């Protein structure tokens, strides 16, 4: 039904540090095609087949279902039938749902391979210098960080994964808009085409007609998909060069009391889970 | 079934200052749409196909079949049928269910969204001035935190955010009264059309009539829907107005033993799980 | 099967104050109807589609289909078809389902209302009385509490909150009994109705009749479930206005060794999980 | 399937006193009606329509299959069909399973209103009795408990309770035993009725015959499962009547080292979890 | 399909003196009859119907689906159809499953009922003696447990119900092995059988013939699972009966350093979880 | 599908002592025969039903499917149809999922056997022998075992065990797979064979032809399956009889610092969860 | 649908060190055959059957699937049709499925195996080596681990193994990759065949045509699926043989304050856990 989809879908010492406030991002970019093609072929709407031939009177049911099945299978040989825009448009309209996953699994995959290899390491730092820090505040209470920071400063062994790991889905982005817009350019009649039964000894029988009459069903829902993902891409666009600008936007608080845009980004985020932070944020709050 | 739609919709150190009281109108809001759309599709009421041509005696199953899958894609295609209304009554009754589910999706976006960045910066804060504030009572039984709350209402970043977030969702409750408002008043009779299969080649042949008959099925039911989304939404317009006057409806209870009406209210709903409140509570409540 | 339904419907420091031994009320006022609803339309009773058209023998199985399709879609339309009690029978013999699922939302509403916002405040205040309670026994072994007492007898607002739940609920099953009662006084024949397809270019054509014949199918198990709802209601009704004399049906026992009804109730429910309560009851039962 | 109904029906500080060694029979008196209505509607069973009624040769699949659903739906109507046993028999097949899924509903209801709130209060004052015993025990090693005892002696406000609770129970089995007696003692031949479709305008066509054949299947079925339920509960009945009797069929045990009869059982089946009881067992065994 | 049902039943300070090694037994005379039961009518060999009549060629579809219900429901009644052999064998063809799973119930009866009331008391009594023998020989590093061994050797109250308990399966497997026995024997021919839809008004009609011809489908399949259950039983008989010699097949251990039989089986069979007795059988194993 | 079986099947203080490097060989050999069942019945392949009989063209759909049914129940009657090869052929065609399951459970009786009883001895005394190996290390760093090895030397009572358990599944394994090199060997036309419908009063009819046409579907694949079986089979078996030289295939460690093969080969197994293994082996690896 | 298949495929004291930054590889090389698979037969784009014959006007529905079924069984008897291509393109398009899910299974196979026997050794190692070099550490802050690597160096019985596993899966993916590039190369005609039924008695009628039409139906999908496999191989296969180059891609960290290679890449995984690790790097990290 319908049910089962959108309430799985988007319904359904660990820093987060990983997503970056950018799981939103790929969460509706990999969630959506996959929730569109649930609800396209859902048992509401994808009621009929998406081919239907029409067969002449004197052809039983056999005969019909067999024209039906060939035309199905003869979209890909372009000596069967003919059309005007060209086998382009059938193929779309026939492989729409398995390039729609590909798409999907483009987007799913650069995530979780930044998750799998580059996370863990990071984040590991980020606990070692935060356990650094409260360690130093509490001798302060009752300095080598700073050497550790600006080495990690002069390091560029980090930044480049991350712009490369958010250039990747940018381009996957404009190549899936460029491809939608496209497809939602056809001429919308390319699914009425002419299909002919007369390969091999079926030549010599002169019952079958030479040419048929086939329109594809279920291709405005198509169409409608693509250009829902088309909208929602080209305004989801612009976040992710937002994001790609992360030098251009703390640590500098206790006061008295280049990679290193990651690590800040890092630090900043991490402000929970540490009593001595909020207190520190009060303390000179109240003084600046 | 039914039993598998009602059960799982409306029967299926952590402070509850995310939802505000306002859980219950986020769930639904969004559980409704998809509850309506289960059972209007259930194995129940979506007995019969949405359409049903009438083709001639003549016509075998295979024709007929042919004409319907047809008609149902020729909706969109305004050159093939004809009505007095237009076309697009017939747009709005043959993609219902997928503008009810992105409505479904503009109603659950906002309080994620809330949830998922806005909630642990002010729920960490709050755990903090409880603390203090615990630390305080404990002291004076065997004043620096007064300083944090004014600073506090001289800030002016987190109440702009929750006001936003809380007239989103009004803007797309009105937005979905008038949709169905208009889808209402409908004059009912727009499904019936009629559609020709004269496309291409078939104009040659003559056995085909010009001009067939085609009613849509289980459209009452979709009407019916659309009043009960109606009547629900406008009665539950003024609460989300109601809960927007935030600053205009606690922390002054010890005595001596602007975004400052968030922290008010994220302070007043959290009295339990800290024993000294309903002592101090009963003692100035006695007193006074 | 059945099997899925009756075993999951029945079959299937936290004090209990907030049931108040009304759990079970509001389980078989809501189960009940999902129950019924489940058990309608099984896989053993609802084999028959709920609507068979009776269509000349000229006609094949397509146009025997859409004439069925047409006058189930036909029922609201009240210039199509004709009987002598009317269309609304006809409404309520369609519509049957979707209201007895809208009076299950109407049971299931209030009890989680006083669940989500009045549980957790007199809940909290039950268990710091408890405690108190526990501290003065503690030390007599080895008074502000009555003052408490005295102050939430003056107070009045939770008791009106408990009597409005608990009327509301009674005024939903009143409405739910007078609604069965006159669907159940149903004369039974207005399932026989004339179904006409002469809707736009079909009054041209000779060949359709002018009139058809169309009896509901799946009517007297409807009449069944409603009357079997009606008896289970009628018989429910006298517990709830039972439950709402809650000042007229303990806390005085240790002895030497107005809203204040409900914290009475809540008080006397309470006697388990606590040692020193069983032992006093006995201590004082054998001397009185 | 039928792996998934027996697998499970059957194959699927607290004390046991709750269900008083009646668990059992509660369990194969709620479970062997679903199970065998699980097992009647089966896909290996059920393979058949419960109604086929025999059409001319005229008609074709649409106006049988609309005499079917007709002769289905005028069972309860008397004016339509004509039997010399009646529409009683007929009612009785059509309303089986609704009939055997109230009974098992009557059956499940009594053991869980007693364990709802007839077991809390009793079990929490037999944990409370034992660990008196315990204390005493230990003190002895390194008496107030027999004035609690001669107190709930005195008492008449649980026993009734009991007594009511497994009278209800063989009440309902003496029902369903009679009912279940004589549906089996029904002449096997009322499912052969003669089924008229001459309602309404119908009248005035002669192509219909006056009067059809129609015979319901699988009630040979319903039979075989009346008669096990009957066996089984004949059987089953003299087990009830043998509980009843309980002060009819321990304390007394470490001498010098009304209600009373439930207390007095609940203690007996309470001598594990506790060390002393097989010690002090032993001790007295071998002296006595 | 078939992987749901092998996965399942076989592949799917506690003692284990329950089982007794015999919990093996019950499991695969319990899960057999499921096992083939599910593959009997599983979506692989259960294509077709369990019955297919052969009606004239001037019959439609329906006349011939009313004829193979009409036979399907007139196996039971004598007066109908008529065979050499008589309606028992058909009665079992048709009733083979619900037999099938009653012996099922029968096997699982006996083995829960002893697991319920039986196992809890000499359990918790073998806990008592392994932890009185692990005192006396902790003492014995740094008696009157014989007296608990001969006492309870003096006792007769557990081991009749042991015996009872293993002859109850014995004699339920006798019974199910005589009647596959018998079942087996079956002609093989008594499927064939003749039909006569000759009952009430239909006398006057002449064009349906007076005798069909009807022959069970899935017939072979009942008679191999027949003889794979009956092999299976009389390979397992002789383990039931070897296991009923209880005291006819340890304590005697520690030396200086009837129902009797049962507690020296368990006693002997729980060895582990405590260290001392491996070092006891290591110590005097050396010396003997 | 096909994702719901490799999923399952393939890709789904305890000692590892049980399995011996031989849980895989169990696993490949019970899980294959479950895997080629599922997909051999999987919704993609076994399209067809396994029997199509060629009725003539008088003939209409229930006189066809009559036929169908009855060929396809009279395979097993030697007098109702005719084939050069034999019935035998044709018995095995209709029966190789049986006695595939059949296999599948021989093959997973005789691991759980060895599993349930003779696992638990064996692990304990392992443990045990551990323990007293590393308090006998502890004292050393800050000799009653040898005894114990050399008395379990002189032990004949599991050894005999392990080798029956692991003939008895290279037996299996043997007639497994020369039944499969029987199977295969079939002409693979005997599934074209003669069927004839004149059984009984059918006989006085001349309509009916004396004798059809029938060939088995969907036995190709068997084929096809069956000798991916035997050539996993034949490749399997030397592993077998590889693992049966126990014998002849660590304890002599720490030096100065028959049934005994399997004690040996569990002891060396368990090298892991201790320190002192470890660091005894650098220890004398660096020495020796 | 396609929602259960991306979910669950790719969105679905304990070193690491087993997998080696390789589990992506074996993860994408396992589950992309199973995707395709289960896309390619789902509900959306197997609408039709793999076959479907073009029989005659004379005949019925059940001689017309009767064709159908034996042209689908008469694939791989060569004598029934001609091809001139051949049967083994025939072959291939019937067997497609199963040759896929046997090279997932060989995919599968190797790093299971690794896992299974040869894991536990080197992980339990690496424990051993880590504990052992931070009691170092700390002894230092408050040598014979040397030793043990320069004798595992000297050692050279685990470098093989992961060259032998990691060469498999190599050779299994150049198998699977010019197999692919083999069935890509079909000339995509080689689905039209003629199918001829003439097989037995069935030579004497003269009504059945002698020879027959049938193309394959869903041939281009497995084109797609194969084309899309081969450039996922081909574009993974430099990963595998990067990898294999182990000793030619830390310890050497400490300083003052063969089968080496494999050692050495799991110390240097293996940084994160303990705290010393990251203190160390920052020390020697400022100093060099």
């Amino acid at each position: 039904a319908i049910a089962q989809l959108a309430t799985e879908y988007v319904f359904s010492k660990g820093l987060r540090l990983e997503l970056a406030v950018d799981k939103m991002v790929t969460c509706i970019a990999v969630g959506l095609p996959l929730l569109l093609i649930s609800l396209a072929f859902a048992q509401e709407i994808s009621i009929g087949t998406q081919i239907s031939c029409f067969s002449p009177s004197s052809f039983s049911w056999r005969q019909a279902a067999f024209v039906d099945s060939y035309c199905w299978a003869a979209v890909q040989q372009k000596n069967s039938l003919q059309s005007e825009s060209g086998n382009l448009p059938l193929w779309l309209h026939k492989f729409f749902p398995y390039i729609l996953l590909l798409f999907a699994i483009l987007l799913y995959l650069p995530p979780l391979f930044w998750r799998f290899a580059a996370a863990p390491h990071i984040c590991s730092d980020l606990k070692f210098i935060m356990e650094e820090l409260d360690k130093v505040y509490n001798r302060a209470i009752k300095p080598i960080v700073e050497q550790y920071l600006k080495t990690k400063k002069n390091s560029n062994n980090l930044i480049i994964k991350y712009i490369s790991c958010h250039l990747l889905t940018l381009i996957i982005i404009l190549l899936a808009c460029i491809y939608l817009g496209y497809y939602f350019s056809l001429s919308s009649l390319s699914d009425e085409f002419v299909c002919s039964i007369k390969s091999g000894i079926l030549r010599n029988d002169s019952t079958v007609p030479d040419q048929f009459q086939c329109k594809l069903i279920a291709v405005g829902i198509f169409q409608l998909l693509s250009v829902i993902n088309l909208v929602v891409y080209v305004l989801l666009a612009p976040v992710v060069v937002y994001t790609l600008f992360v030098p251009f936007r703390v640590l500098k608080v206790y006061e008295i009391l280049n990679d290193l845009s990651l690590y800040n980004l890092f630090l900043e985020e991490n402000i929970s889970e540490v009593k001595s932070y909020k207190c520190l944020k009060v303390l000179e709050n109240i003084k600046s």
